[PDB]
């Protein structure tokens, strides 16, 4: 196991703020496109090699790393001599494969497109690129490893936009406690599993990822740490803020 | 007991599609705005006294009441005559008090805006303008009464946007469970607890509420069933869908 | 033959400029709603019973005809004396019923609505909300009269967004010929024909109307002069252009 | 001289924010629109009556007047028994007369429209719906009378968006000094001066009121003091603010 | 004749959803910006050298032809060895000259700008960056001939948003008939028309055209098949909907 | 004194029509980017080394010196062989060094970001990316020198949206005076100034600028001519009709 496929299809609907002009993983959180910090949590842990399922304004990313130093550094230009220095070239010892996983596909979709990518492998890694975390994915390959079932996800604690501490009828305080964890994406897979994607049409989270569970193939790595996603323009902001001030939980390299 | 007191003072930001054009409880569910709605809930439990805390776009519901009926009816004109002619007077046994709480107050110092109206009250009732429920007011009330505290708060499930079910870290399937219910407002309050309100500047759910957890002094009446609110369109179309449908569970009455 | 119903329940997508804040039809030329202008082609032709299927955004006409003199005229207000005294008074002699046909309901669906108010009518006239026109609507009904078919629809020219004189191949000039007429609204119609809408959700343009052409059911009275609806922006201030210049053709009263 | 002409006929569209529902002097500050807030001023100094050339979206004023003592004061209903009971009727000694002055008339054209209110009228008064002082109408007044001529206009000092104090090519300081004043409108004129508008196509403030200037015939009351329009958002705001901290010079009154 | 002219520079206004960040040719059917279809309809029929007149938004185009294979593949980024690797490669055997024909230019006006592209040929092809057809762009070319006039246009059926089937007074059916076309832009046309421009405000569908047609040499090319343009939001999505299933009736091509 | 700063990390607000999609520097007149007039104003004057303060969008910057030829030029692209041929490859012996100074850093901060480009400066050069002016930056550098205090400033006259001719207060005529001048921004500088920035936050025109003012250190060159920002569209429009009409004073160049 050591590619990770990346969701990038999406119409960012709600955080046409930003996604009119581009793609909701293309957005940024101290000045990186959300994307890259998430490649970032995956590099961070040996995961190399991805492959993003683009789809709604994919040259956008194409661009992206077309053009990454550039994204990346400070630079001169000594157009006298149509010259071009970039202060800082940074490399990453990565591979990417950008796809395009169609304009309407749906995640199961997109997904069965880049199988070939990953049909020969003991395993994958996939999720979101609308999600960040301090996520212990190492663990989390060893955990779908351990279990040798097709799939793992990570559960997670969600966000609350009121969550209480409630004892015999008690308000104690004002905070997810026990049977309240959700699916935050980070998916540890079989490659097994895309027989399961009927077509483009197909949305991942409905007979995929129901049968599987159904199918008692479905594991479920709990995360209690730091998670989010961005599907606003607060989501966004709070990122943002988190970075500033030097907290960004997800933040787990140089 | 027999005065709700309800919040319509917000900006409604995050649903701005139909709040440029008035204050957010005034938007509909069936053609009526939301206020409406759950001012239909207290009525069905026995409340028929209200107050509004009006602040943003205030003059909206100032008309909403100021022509109920034609709000409410078809209607014949006889222009030639300059006679009104509305076909359904339908009449509510309410009161409604509508009172500027101010454009910039919050929650508390809103609620501190309307003492008088509760002062002398065994209890009242405090509620939000967003949000609808099955709920079951009057045995909220006298469970506010049994517990004798001065407040009481209603604990809901909220509304998921990945919910799981998960043993033995095996996801069984793909659903809140035990120490995951929320504030949904629906309070029972004790005019005492104004004191705890510093200013027109208080949020309600930060010393107020916070302070009377601490106390001992707050309870939560625990609903399993049917509670909504409404601050995004999906929200209300949402609602409006379960409307259409015949699918109101928080209709109780005729 | 005297009553007319007018359709004013869409959502006015195609000008959201003006529809965010009110129903399409409430959209003015020269000050006056455009539903206005039409009532004003049928008095004029001794129309003065209307019928107005409210949806999207209803209050709005039940406003305007409840608040019509002030709408129309200037005004003086002696607040010292609270009193209004509107300089001019002008009377319709109308007769007007707003009915609400549901905020879902099409075409077909909302007419259906109405029945009662036209089922024992010789015949009734139905049109949409959204057309001007120096229509001839006494001659259409007459039309319908000498046919005796149950529906008459009139059929007129459309607006042109590169219309060609086109002659053996030879372009001869740039200006509809001849098989060129589309349908314009401005129905002759038999309460009986009711019995073709199914429900709400029908669009009356699709198997009522189709039904009743292919029942040779359908007859169309032609209409070679001024035409013109109002479904965007440049639609409007066309109107508004001919207005000002006193050059609004559909002008046909005092 | 008593009465007021106050033009509100404009677009506002450096205020689309609020101006796509209401004419711009319909927005308020503190609650209420700044054209009240101006009617205020007069009224502080004795001008009791007006006349509003209305224009884009008139009704909007209409119905504040007609509705003024709501829109003025906290309200109970008593629907049970159609009842609508305003906690607080204040009168005032006004008289209002709302003219519409077309919807494509300019500043010359539009108050020639207004003649016949202010013809026999020794003198008038005449500004704009946009901007507040805490100017001393009175003894503008005065002064128009002492200096006899038919126009007298208020000279003001702008709002700066960068203003220095430099002596001999030194920057003395960060901060208008001398020859730096505008026009703020809260004109008093000469009926007489009407003869200048040539149609609703005139722009008062071009040959009218150049005219004037070069002929010898304009004034220029000078107000050292507070002076603020509101064209923009930020405008608004700070107008707001000064409002809430009980910082509005304007306020002349009780 | 082997050089085709396309009009880039519009403002799009009536497509601002897409055009507020490129030029509405720029604006795609099947992830392939428009003007690259109607490039392929060309193409299919010979013409494989273009020119561009760029305005509004020209950069986007630039960029498009500078990064096509990109624009067109997927690809691989072995970023740690700072490299590129465009799966797929395709060759286009085109030629494109992308001219800034100004941003206030109408379309004779930039028309008149690229005439050295075209001067000494025997004819060239002149259409809009907005429209798609299964036109036989050969055949006008040869009717051209066959005529030897100056110009060749092509009349075209109009895509209609209520057209009728009328007979005795009596519609037949719902469905443009016989004098019913219009001018769909394909031109075939002769440098030396080019004379009739007289500058960059020259709309060509003005005294150009109309010129040519009174002229006698205005010819005209019938198109009874599939025409489409882009104008709006519904235009794209239809066109879009189109090509999905596979129905793209402009698609000529392999 | 050889170096230019330059800040193009503003939000521009202002101007979101075009900030949305770009930095406000990066908006255009005449098709090329407003910072490049700024550019071209100081290499009329001999600068021809920049470095420019990026923040918001910098990244659109980063590009157009990235691909200037190409933005500046027209094209053709020979795709069946990929090549590229840039009609004109125009060369600016300038130097540009495009720096990040943060996405939240405010004018004194972004400076101070930049220092070590300029430390060893005699002296350098600061203005803003939203003002063009006929200014003889020369005269502006010789002043600076003459005069030998760390700072120099570029007074200006504003532009105004009503500025009056009064004596013996009489308006003489409709036209700023005399100790009416504002600070246009075009400074010279001493490095030794940045001692001054405390930090990111630091907004420059607040103590840097004023102390240097209190210091006796900051002096004032005086221009008369032509000077205007770009902080809104009509800012643009503007300044886009002074340009098409061959009417752009701060067009200093060939
Ligand atoms: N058809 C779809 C749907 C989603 N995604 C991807 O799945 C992730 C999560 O989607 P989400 O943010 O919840 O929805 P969006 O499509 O991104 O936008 P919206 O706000 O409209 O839901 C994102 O990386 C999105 O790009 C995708 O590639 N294809
Ligand atoms: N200062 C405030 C804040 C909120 N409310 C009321 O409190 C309720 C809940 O507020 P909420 O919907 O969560 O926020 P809003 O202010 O309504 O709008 P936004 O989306 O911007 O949060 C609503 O009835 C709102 O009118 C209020 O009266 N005054
Ligand atoms: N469900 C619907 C659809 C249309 N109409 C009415 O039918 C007329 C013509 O509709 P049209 O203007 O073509 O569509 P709209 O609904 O008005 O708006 P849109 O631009 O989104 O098509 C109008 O009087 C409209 O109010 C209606 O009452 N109910
Ligand atoms: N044709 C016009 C122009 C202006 N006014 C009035 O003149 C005043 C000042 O106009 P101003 O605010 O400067 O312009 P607006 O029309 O209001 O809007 P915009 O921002 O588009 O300039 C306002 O009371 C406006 O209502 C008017 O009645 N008729
Ligand atoms: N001054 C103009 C006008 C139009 N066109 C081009 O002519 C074609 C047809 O124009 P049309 O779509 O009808 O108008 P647009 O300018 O594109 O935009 P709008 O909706 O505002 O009319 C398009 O390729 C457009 O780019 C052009 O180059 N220059
Ligand atoms: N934090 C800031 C503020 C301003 N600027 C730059 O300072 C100049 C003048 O700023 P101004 O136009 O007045 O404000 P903006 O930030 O550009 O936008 P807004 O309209 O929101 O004020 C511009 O070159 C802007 O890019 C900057 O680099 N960083
Ligand atoms: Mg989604
Ligand atoms: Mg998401
Ligand atoms: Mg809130
Ligand atoms: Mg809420
Ligand atoms: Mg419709
Ligand atoms: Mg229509
Ligand atoms: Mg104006
Ligand atoms: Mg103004
Ligand atoms: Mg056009
Ligand atoms: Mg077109
Ligand atoms: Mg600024
Ligand atoms: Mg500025
Ligand atoms: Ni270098
Ligand atoms: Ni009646
Ligand atoms: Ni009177
Ligand atoms: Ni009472
Ligand atoms: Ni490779
Ligand atoms: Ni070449």
């Amino acid at each position: 196991a050591s590619k990770a496929v990346i969701l990038a299809g999406g119409l960012g609907t709600r955080l046409s703020e930003e996604t009119i002009v581009k793609p909701k993983p293309m957005v940024e959180i101290g000045g990186k496109p959300i994307l890259w910090h998430i490649m970032k949590m995956y590099s961070v842990h040996g995961i190399k090699d991805f492959i993003i399922c683009c789809g709604y304004k994919g040259y956008v990313i194409k661009e992206y790393f077309a053009n990454y130093f550039l994204h990346m550094s400070d630079v001169t230009f000594h157009m006298a001599e149509n010259r071009m220095e970039v202060h800082h070239k940074r490399v990453e010892p990565w591979n990417v494969t950008l796809v395009d996983t169609g304009d309407s596909s749906m995640t199961g979709g997109r997904l069965k497109r880049v199988a070939e990518y990953v049909k020969d492998d003991e395993a994958f890694l996939f999720t979101y690129g609308d999600g960040v975390a301090d996520l212990d994915i190492k663990a989390t390959i060893d955990f779908h490893k351990a279990h040798g079932k097709k799939a793992t996800l990570t559960a997670t604690f969600p966000p609350g936009r009121g969550a209480l501490d409630i004892q015999a009828g008690q308000v104690r305080s004002f905070q997810k406690g026990d049977g309240a964890m959700i699916n935050g994406g980070f998916f540890v897979l079989n490659p097994s599993v895309i027989d399961l994607i009927d077509n483009d049409a197909t949305t991942w989270e409905q007979e995929p990822l129901m049968t599987l569970a159904q199918q008692g193939e479905l594991m479920a790595f709990e995360h209690p740490g730091f998670w989010q996603p961005m599907d606003t323009l607060r989501d966004k902001v709070y990122l943002e803020g988190l970075w500033e001030k030097g907290k960004a939980p997800w933040k787990t390299w140089e």
